[PDB]
């Protein structure tokens, strides 16, 4: 009986699952135990047929700790949300059952579960409740990163010395790096981008050379639009892990602005070879032929993006500004909206929603994206309007008179001033704007850029300061 | 040690996402090569073996545990060479012994051999395998793959000696059915059956036990017996897939086209990446008279999976059906270099082969298929009479080639031409006195016919010639 089932793991843990899988089915069937139930049931969904555990443990129903993790599990997989919430929660038809009550009830499981219902309650339309989980399985198992990441990602941001503390002595070690990369991470999802270099950078050298941290550092050196600083860290991940297809999505797109055609075809080629069903790979392929400019080739790539994970913003947002510039207007608003709804918080597809109505001079809603957009990211303008600048390579009073009432609109043509080789025509239009709000940083910061590009190095340094001080 | 500790239950929990990055750490704080274990463990169960191989090439994997993950990653990558020259092969080190690879891997020994024993059969080297797979089975008789291995590559070892210890329960349990599957396998089905169903009632009425049973059935060509276990095996294990191929291939058989439909809806949408599936809405659209439809889905079948054998060979009936024998030799070409011991192609090419009068060739296709499994032509014939809803010339022929003759006979016996292939049977009879096959069909015929003595008489004729 014992020796049945030690032996079984003994081929799990081996990967050996038609050896295991025929034991656990004569054990099951011998004894038929919650334990021998849970173990086949175990057995069928790390044999990668998730669909054979849900309708063994559904069939004849389970109710403990072990199955109820793994059939919840199993129905997340197959995208059985709202089931899922009801197996671990109580939640929606009985009452709720407290966090309190799930931890007596999974106990040391419940750091799992917590973070499996903080999923769903995201992917769900209710942050709200899958923060409160996230947070709180961080409290019962500080060696999760996940739902840390999950909470940055979301637009909260909790307290990295409060959230990695244990509570010889290993931990407390681990914490120490997981202190400075969690206050480095959520530093580089809100936009502090020199500040999570400066606590990245800081930290120790056999951690520095990982390729996780140097994905971040590029994508925090590519938010800056430092192309050049960034593809060096990117050329460098790739030489150090090789196996890495996690940032290799931003830096695609970094070689797509630098313009360098052979070392995007090159990591598409690597990328697609390695893994095809990853968003990345496909993200890479798909700007390597905007690259060469032939669009409908493109907007085939980016689709095996969307088909692989339909929960990846990105790949949606890059498919709309590519349907800019074939002029397809109507699919680029649906794209950027559906980036909208996996992510709420990916600022590319609220500014280019912001940028076509502009185009065609829907002002005071175009104001409202800018500003959505911008609270998320300020410095926007600068990559989203090299963008358009890439593709033209390869009403002015109307808009101002317009821009009297709101700012953004404006600050937008001006940034599409800059990004064009037209840097006189900017500082017209910006001083304009000065007088129009001496509140925003960006028009400070703006002055700063427009200064240092045409020699005045005292007259630069002067306002990015001021910016500075009127920045929060 | 709580590093460590923490990974393991964050994959026992299935979450991948927050394992590899403590295991990145881990192996960046250390380098060490339980670390680098871990984080090829981490990426591997992942789904993402690409990036356990990459790594494990790229640093320093000189151990047991080490060795094992990374032959695991190549096999998964189809890169056999690799695999091979990892457990079994030194760049330094010459052919292992078998003995030299226990050692090495002791208790992962039974596995890793295991895994070689597969490469082996892959490659051409069954002999090689088949001894790999033996020693596995003796180091760990737990292990049903490497005996179920050895029954379908055409070996016989015995049950009652090789899954012996050296747990009492399991063992005598895993006989008795071992015995069941090697009977099946060696193709004599009524004693497959009457094996396994010894069985104790509870381990009887498991899906897989039935699904032996519902095989063993098609293969007695009792398609409504073969109906009944499946059905029922349907409703303990909805969720099997494994064995309801020829299910489906049973609903074919007999014309239920209505329930080919139901049969096929749910597998489908149960599970699109099997082949099982897509064999069974193949067969499906195959009735509906929808060829085109039929074999777009025989070849998402072969698509799914191109080492899926009973794919090809359907595939091949769905183009014989549209003459489109060029097409249906490939894929019975395909299906043999797929399966070694599969009858199906072999006689589905002799049945090509005797439609082109090439009779020379269609014999020694026969003989192949006939020697895997002796009442092969039933089934085979049936088809083409389902499908379908000089006579000097093979007689001459007859003279040398006599397997040619049966299956004309078969095909006559498959129709309802009862008289006329007794006649034809007689005269091929005197050209062969001595053939149990022969003694069979006759009492095949004698069924139809009323006569109990003719049908017991040659049964029990053919079975005393060839025990």
């Amino acid at each position: 009986q014992e020796p049945v089932q030690a032996a079984i793991w003994q081929a799990l843990n081996h990967y050996a699952y038609r050896d295991a899988v025929f034991l656990a089915e004569r054990l099951y069937a011998e004894v038929h135990s919650e334990e021998a139930l849970f173990l086949l049931a175990t057995c069928y969904y790390r044999s990668g047929k998730a669909y054979k555990a849900y309708r063994l443990l559904k069939g004849h129903s389970c109710t403990t700790p072990q199955c109820k993790y793994l059939l919840a599990k199993c129905c997340v997989d197959l995208s059985k949300l709202a089931e899922g919430e009801q197996i671990l929660s109580g939640g929606v038809f009985n009452k709720q059952k407290s966090h309190d009550d799930i931890v007596t009830e999974f106990g040391d499981s419940a750091c799992f579960t917590l973070s499996l219902l903080g999923h769903v309650y995201c992917k769900t339309d209710r942050l709200a409740k899958g923060s409160e989980c996230y947070q709180k399985s961080l409290s019962l198992n500080p060696f999760l990163w996940s739902p840390f990441e999950s909470l940055c990602e979301i637009g909260e941001k909790p307290d990295p010395d409060q959230t990695f503390k244990f509570t010889k002595a290993a931990a407390e070690g681990l914490m120490s790096l997981l202190r400075e990369m969690g206050k480095g991470y959520l530093a580089l999802c809100s936009y502090n981008c020199k500040e999570a270099i400066n606590i990245l950078s800081h930290l120790p050298s056999h951690h520095y050379n990982t390729g996780w941290v140097l994905c971040q550092i590029g994508r925090a050196y590519f938010e800056l639009s430092e192309y050049m600083q960034a593809e060096r860290i990117f050329s460098e991940v790739r030489r150090i892990e090789n196996y890495r297809v996690e940032g290799m999505e931003i830096y695609s797109t970094t070689l797509w602005h630098l313009q360098k055609d052979v070392a995007l075809s090159v990591l598409s080629k690597d990328l697609t070879d390695m893994d095809k069903n990853s968003p990345e790979a496909w993200c890479a392929a798909g700007n390597c032929f905007s690259l060469q400019r032939e669009h409908d080739i493109a907007i085939k790539f980016f689709q095996r993006a969307i088909q692989v994970d339909p929960n990846y913003a990105y790949a949606y947002t890059l498919l709309g500004h590519e349907f800019v510039l074939t002029e397809e207007l109507d699919k680029a608003l649906a794209c950027f909206r559906n980036a909208i709804r996996v992510n709420p918080r990916h600022y590319n597809a609220w500014y280019g929603l912001g940028m076509i109505y502009y185009k065609q001079e829907k002002f005071s809603l175009a104001e409202m994206h800018f500003q959505k957009a911008l609270d998320i990211n300020p410095q926007s303008s600068v990559l989203l309007c090299h963008i358009g600048v890439v593709q033209h390579a390869l009403t002015l009073n109307k808009a101002i008179v317009i821009d009297p009432k709101n700012p953004l609109c404006k600050f937008h043509r001006a940034s599409v001033l800059f990004a064009n080789e037209k840097y006189k025509s900017a500082l017209q239009e910006l001083e304009e704007l000065k007088q129009i709000v001496p509140k925003e940083s960006l028009v400070y910061f703006l002055i700063g850029k427009v200064y240092k590009k045409l020699g005045q190095t005292h007259l630069a340094l002067m306002n990015f300061s001021w910016a500075m001080d009127l920045d929060p």
